[PDB]
């Protein structure tokens, strides 16, 4: 009855029954308080007092003690009422008595826990701190289950809730900071000031550390049902050395490596033990050891051996039976060449039913290893409620006297063989319960509140693997959590069997406290689908930096949880509750997204939730319609209307879904001539805009390249955007292009043009949930730099009008110096076709036809270039009736022509088409049918290149023969010669030759006279 035994005690009930109610609170009247007189409070603190010698002076001890026995007389006063409370939960003195002594309980350790933490006398006051803390804590999640059933308002609840989940923070870290500093200063190097510090650890590890780790099971809110966690951790025993009068100098470090170093939890399986002599005296000189990985899910391991092996009588076995070895009764021995070591000890195997032989090795002994490690429970004799059963035992040598002390290792019976999963209770399994360690995960040293080492993982990949097996529940469905602590963000799926089961992003947490490792759980639950499973942990997300996992927690669930989410998904949408309106900032594709979370939910659970949650969104959906000034912005009606809507490209698809959309979206695809590309035009209407208002157009695009964007009112607003589907590249996605409405009239109808565009061989676009809107109102600077682009605008509309009024009245003049009326009907007979060409270069100069970013899209001065443009075609036309020669402009080629050399033919700017005799050599006759004893003309219209000159001959039958020539005369422009010609016959011969170079000819026509 030593604060050991009764601090195990504790534990044992803490580990067992956690769940909340009378059962706990008497409980803890049962256990500690409402039995501890003052004497069990002076032991407490006598405990570590005589571990570091320094004593608390007569005053703060004296007053730690007073105190104590205060806080054990008012939790009777509130326990009991409590028990009272529960049998009748509802008479309305009870449970306003009850909040009376709540408020008198939280007051009563807020004062006193100061008086057990005291300067200067901190670390011998943790075996009475943390069970006065420990109680706070207690009586802190009694308001948050019992509160409201009490009487208090829901605040004072939360907020003594905040007080709760801050508390179990700040108890612990300072439970732990006392630890440390603590065990440091009670070091030292020889054999005593390891077997001093061993004490220390080992005492304060079971009577303040255990009851710290289980710290976490009290967020009401977190650990609602039943809970049982697991003390993974190690203690350690060394019966040679503990039990020795004398001091190795400067041994402790030797003896402290002896001691393993943080691993997954392995379950021994048998030692084989030497034997050796000296001196008569055998002894026990050194052993070999084997165990079992966790559930025996694994090869079982092997160390070397411990100590040497001896050949002075034969080995003994001992091999695990029971529930392991529970108890060491060992047999020092001293020969004061001295010699120091064990000589006889015998095992002692556990079970709750029956009574198992034990094995000695040598002999009995009288070092008692319940008298270091003591038991839980003392109803049952020890072969029960033993605690620890012996874990793995290693071997001290000397240096190169004779010493072979073996140090046992203790782990705690929370941490049980196999893992487990019943259904009533939430089962935390720390990650030292593994068997199979996934590479690159290392097993580092604990953080001392988690009873136990923890894993780590510095880079992605696979945590661990634990073998499962679960219990009571065939179908029941579970959620999972993960204890973890991370400086980076991360994702966690897991597997099962087979199959991944979860993925999930976890934040990170840290930049090594009890503020660190965060524990959040799956969104969706799943069932174990057989007996005995395997379940693996993997930390993916990339990044380097550091991450640590202390348990995998599977928590129960019944099958409503994702109705919440589609419920403030919907609400976001609007600007007030009366959802008149919908944010500037939400948009045709997120409010789709946000519907599409409405129907994924649940026909048969949440159906009328499911009702109103999308009536309300086909109704936001509904307002992006309206406010939208993009006319017809479902692609439903193309190259309809030439006043209104759009205006593509042949070249266009309007698919209505698509794995990215869910409304009719469009395909553009590429061009082999840039001065033909894809197009998607519109003129949204100056009927549709609001004076200096800052506008927008936005859309989505789920893949691209070469895709131009225009935004034109004032100017030109060109982007492009190449964006790869899910270093410079567009990957954003979305898109949104800014123009600014500065003034607004309506006999212009400027108006704003869209414009979609792809000049490339091998480019493309999709996009779809486009809009055009209303942004905000220009002010400040906006307002300023809009206004300077409509008058620079207006400046030019001008410029262009007058230059343009001009150039009209100078072309139309140009024009009918060709015809010769208004009717235009006839040519002038003394009209070429360098004219009819000098004329178009008037038309030509018009200037600003046509839109220069799109020439698809007319502009001013179209209709008025239109018709000049037309009337030069009308020219052109003529010519060709009168030319009795048949295809002299070479429009159709060297067609109706007969070809001798290596001639060709090309086309030139302006309706232009021109032979070229290219090597002298080269001919090119025609006959032309004529009327006997007649009036022709014969006019021709070439230049020369190179040397020489080019000669166009005229001759019948016989001998009428003239000629034509062109050369530059010496050593773009074409000059025109005539000539009056006559024949007697009806067949004469228009013959194109050259002396040399290269002859270029327009045409060659030949008129006849009626005057």
């Amino acid at each position: 009855y030593t604060p050991i035994d009764i601090s195990l005690s504790l534990t044992q009930f803490l580990l067992s029954e956690f769940v909340p109610g009378a059962g706990f609170v008497l409980g803890l009247v049962d256990i500690i308080w409402g039995i501890f007189g003052p004497s069990q409070w002076d032991a407490f603190l006598v405990q570590i007092e005589q571990l570091i010698n320094q004593r608390i002076e007569e005053f703060a001890r004296n007053q730690a003690i007073s105190r104590l026995e205060g806080l054990s007389n008012l939790y009777q006063i509130y326990a009991e009422s409590f028990r009272e409370w529960e049998a009748d939960p509802t008479n309305p003195a009870l449970r306003e008595e009850m909040r009376i002594q709540f408020n008198d309980m939280n007051s009563a350790l807020t004062t006193a826990i100061p008086l057990f933490a005291v300067q200067n006398y901190q670390v011998p006051l943790l075996s009475v701190y943390v069970q006065a803390a420990n109680l706070h804590l207690s009586v802190l999640r009694d308001v948050s289950v019992f509160g409201q059933r009490w009487g208090f308002d829901a605040a004072t609840i939360n907020s003594r809730y905040n007080d709760l989940t801050r508390l179990i923070g700040n108890y612990t870290d300072y439970a732990v900071r006392w630890y440390n500093t603590g065990l440091e200063r009670v070091w030292g190097p020889d054999s005593r000031d390891w077997v001093r510090y061993n004490q220390f650890r080992r005492e304060l590890t079971l009577t303040v550390l255990d009851i710290v780790a289980l710290f976490s099971n009290y967020d009401s809110r977190r650990y609602p049902i039943r809970t049982v966690s697991q003390l993974t951790r190690e203690i350690y025993t060394n019966p040679v050395l503990e039990n020795f009068d004398g001091s190795f100098r400067g041994m402790a470090q030797r003896i402290e490596q002896n001691i393993r170093q943080p691993h997954l939890m392995d379950i021994l399986n048998r030692i084989t033990i030497y034997t050796d002599v000296h001196r008569g005296f055998n002894y026990w000189s050194g052993h070999q050891i084997t165990a079992s990985p966790v559930g025996f899910s694994g090869p079982e391991f092997a160390f070397p051996l411990f100590g040497n092996a001896g050949n002075a009588a034969p080995p003994v076995l001992v091999s695990l039976t029971g529930l392991g070895i529970f108890r060491t009764l060992s047999s020092p021995l001293y020969r004061r060449q001295e010699l120091f070591v064990l000589d006889g000890t015998e095992f002692s195997f556990a079970s709750l039913t029956t009574n198992l032989p034990s094995t000695i090795y040598r002999q009995r002994g009288t070092v008692d290893s319940l008298d270091v490690i003591p038991p839980q429970d003392n109803s049952v004799p020890p072969r029960a409620g033993f605690s620890h059963r012996l874990s793995h035992v290693t071997m001290l040598s000397q240096a190169a006297y004779t010493l072979r002390a073996p140090t046992f290792s203790w782990q705690h019976r929370s941490a049980e063989f196999n893992n487990i999963i019943p259904s009533s209770q939430i089962t935390q399994i720390p990650l030292t319960k593994s068997t199979n360690l996934g590479s690159g995960t290392s097993v580092v040293k604990g953080p001392g509140f988690t009873g136990g080492d923890i894993l780590r993982r510095t880079s992605p990949g696979q945590i661990s693997t634990l073998r499962v097996n679960i219990t009571a529940p065939l179908s029941q469905r579970y959620r999972v959590r993960i204890r973890y602590a991370s400086t980076t963000n991360l994702q966690f799926h897991t597997s099962i069997d087979g199959r991944p089961i979860n993925q999930g992003n976890f934040s990170a947490t840290m930049s090594l406290q009890s503020g660190s490792f965060r524990t959040v759980g799956f969104t969706t639950p799943f069932n174990f689908s057989n007996g005995s499973s395997v379940f693996t942990l993997s930390a993916h997300v990339f990044n380097s930096n550091e991450v640590y996992i202390d348990r995998i927690e599977f928590v129960p669930a019944e099958v409503e949880y994702d109705l919440e989410r589609a419920q403030k998904a919907v609400n976001e949408l609007f600007t007030s509750s009366n959802q008149i309106g919908l944010k500037t900032d939400v948009t045709d594709y997120h409010i789709d997204q946000v519907s599409n979370l409405v129907e994924c939910l649940s026909d048969e659970f949440c159906l009328d939730e499911k009702q109103e949650l999308s009536e309300k969104v086909k109704h936001a959906k509904r307002l992006s319609d309206e406010r939208n000034l993009l006319q017809d912005p479902n692609f439903r009606g193309i190259n309809r209307q030439l006043d209104r809507g759009w205006r593509g490209s042949t070249d266009i698809t309007i698919q209505g879904g698509d794995d990215v959309f869910k409304e009719n979206y469009v395909t553009l695809l590429g061009t082999f001539d840039e001065c033909y590309p894809t197009y998607l035009y519109q003129k949204i209407d100056e009927s549709k805009l609001k004076a200096y208002t800052r506008y927008q157009l936005r859309g989505y695009i789920e893949d691209s390249q070469d895709l131009e964007i225009y935004l034109i009112r004032y100017n030109a607003k060109h982007e492009t955007v190449n964006v790869p589907g899910t270093k410079c590249a567009h990957h954003s996605h979305h898109f949104s292009l800014d123009i600014d409405v500065g003034c607004t009239d309506l006999n212009e109808d400027l108006g704003v043009w869209v414009i979609f565009k792809i000049k490339t061989q091998d480019g493309h676009a999709r996009l779809g949930n486009l809009e055009f809107l209303e942004e905000k109102p220009l002010v400040g600077e906006a307002l300023a730099r809009v206004k300077r682009a409509e008058k620079k605008w207006r400046d030019k509309r001008e410029k262009l009008e007058w230059e343009t009024n001009i150039v009209y009245k100078e072309a139309k003049e140009s024009v009918d110096a060709l015809f010769v009326n208004s009717q235009y009907d006839r040519l002038q007979a003394d009209t070429n076709i360098a004219m009819i060409h000098a004329a178009d270069k008037r038309v030509h100069s018009i200037r600003e036809a046509y839109l220069p970013e799109l020439s698809v899209i007319p502009g001013v001065n179209a209709a008025i270039f239109e018709e000049l443009e037309g009337r030069i075609f009308t020219a052109f036309s003529l010519y060709d009736a009168r030319n009795v020669i048949k295809n002299g402009d070479f429009n159709n080629g060297l067609s109706c022509w007969n070809v001798k050399g290596h001639v060709d033919v090309e086309e030139q700017n302006n309706h232009r088409s021109v032979l070229v005799v290219p090597e002298w050599e080269a001919e090119v006759s025609q006959e032309v049918r004529v009327c006997p004893g007649r009036g022709y003309i014969l006019r021709v219209t070439a230049y020369k290149e190179g040397y020489g000159e080019g000669c166009v001959t005229i001759h019948e039958i016989e001998n009428n023969t003239d000629e034509l020539k062109f050369s530059n005369c010496a050593e773009a422009g074409y000059v025109t010669k005539e000539l009056e010609y006559f024949p007697e016959t009806d067949k004469v011969w228009i013959e194109i030759g050259e002396t040399e170079g290269t002859f270029i000819v327009d045409s060659v026509e030949l008129l006849l006279m009626e005057e």
